[PDB]
């Protein structure tokens, strides 16, 4: 595809892009600690856009985290899970753009992984 | 354990087993059409064990369908599908031990396998 | 400019839009019986277009038909379900726009849907 | 029936349960840290059963961690996410028993909560 991170959120219940959810992406350093990466809020479309360029997208260990309590929150449901989170190692064969989707419901969630190459 | 197809269903959105749920086995007849084959609802657990015996249970291809329409219209919620089907081919390799399993939610459902092998 | 009905497919062994993959939609008629609306083949994307148009859609109950075993049988992979069956009600509430995704897993098919407004 | 916490784990691509999955449940502690709290791998069934008892598993906020990587690796499989955490507040509505399950497939997982009565 196009963008090097991408993370798409569904919602499960009104069969609906999930809006205006928390997303940050972290990245960890040598020691092990957790550096804060990115981050941002997914649109109307349930996407967000634009949380790294290829140059910053480095190989490494990343994690996503989806407050998916406060999603569920806002519209008087009171969800399971504190957040979603997906963590995975990145670039480390070579540099891949990934999309990470994820689909959301109050007691459960399920979250998938497009990897594609940019060249040939 | 003992009878080789059951139907385990949850629900999503509450975090608990959906009960009552209209199970309806079909199966392909030689001439080319379905035939019904058991019925039944899910109990307080969400499963429905008892279906059929090792011996009615032959090879060939099968259809599951669970009316997951009424069960939403139930709670007020207007689901998506008209009902959640499970089409497979069964004991084509000698006896075995089939689980399916769904997983409910308004605008979305999972289905699973479970083949277990008892010892012969 | 969007058309009406969207089938989006991706492989979760792979990590990767499921290309291929037979589509067929079908249309349920009077007598109570199903009728040919449409068919075709997912491309690279994983996506399927140019199903139908806004005109020919119109309200009804529609099954489309995934022939997921011919894909992973291609792979060398022996699946269990015959093919993913989804059945809905379709432009309810007058138009509306859809999209259907499955995701691929030999012994499991997790499927959920997006309607969306063309005007709202 | 007398286990407060149960994990069950499912394999998608072979369809059975996930054996020898290691399972590490941590408590967020008194001072805001992640305490050690059970650790088990999964059974023939997929499942833990001794993981606490109903005294030792009190109110607060727990974290469950799925070692999928290894999971995979130990099948010449290599998966997508590094591994599969599960994080929730617990017994805030009394004392209830939880249900932790999850489908594995490579790029993909799926987990839902049952929070059942004991006494009901
Ligand atoms: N007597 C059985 C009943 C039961 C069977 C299954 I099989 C199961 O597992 C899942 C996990 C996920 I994640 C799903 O999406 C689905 I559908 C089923 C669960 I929980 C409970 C037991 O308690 O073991
Ligand atoms: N980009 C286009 C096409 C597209 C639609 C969806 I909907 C989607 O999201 C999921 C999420 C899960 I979880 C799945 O199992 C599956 I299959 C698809 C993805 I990625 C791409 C659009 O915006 O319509």
């Amino acid at each position: 595809s196009k963008c090097p991170l991408m993370v798409k959120v569904l919602d499960a219940v009104r069969g609906s892009p999930a809006v205006d959810v928390a997303v940050k992406v972290f990245k960890k350093t040598a020691d092990g600690s957790w550096e804060p990466f990115a981050s941002g809020k997914t649109a109307e479309s349930g996407e967000l856009h634009g949380l790294t360029t290829d140059e910053k997208f480095t190989e490494g260990v990343y994690r996503v985290e989806l407050d998916t309590k406060s999603y569920w929150k806002a519209l008087g449901i009171s969800p399971f899970h504190e957040y979603a989170e997906v963590v995975f190692t990145a670039n480390d064969s070579g540099h891949r753009h990934y999309t990470i989707a994820a689909l959301l419901s109050p007691y459960s969630y399920s979250t998938t992984a497009v990897v594609s190459n940019p060249q040939n």
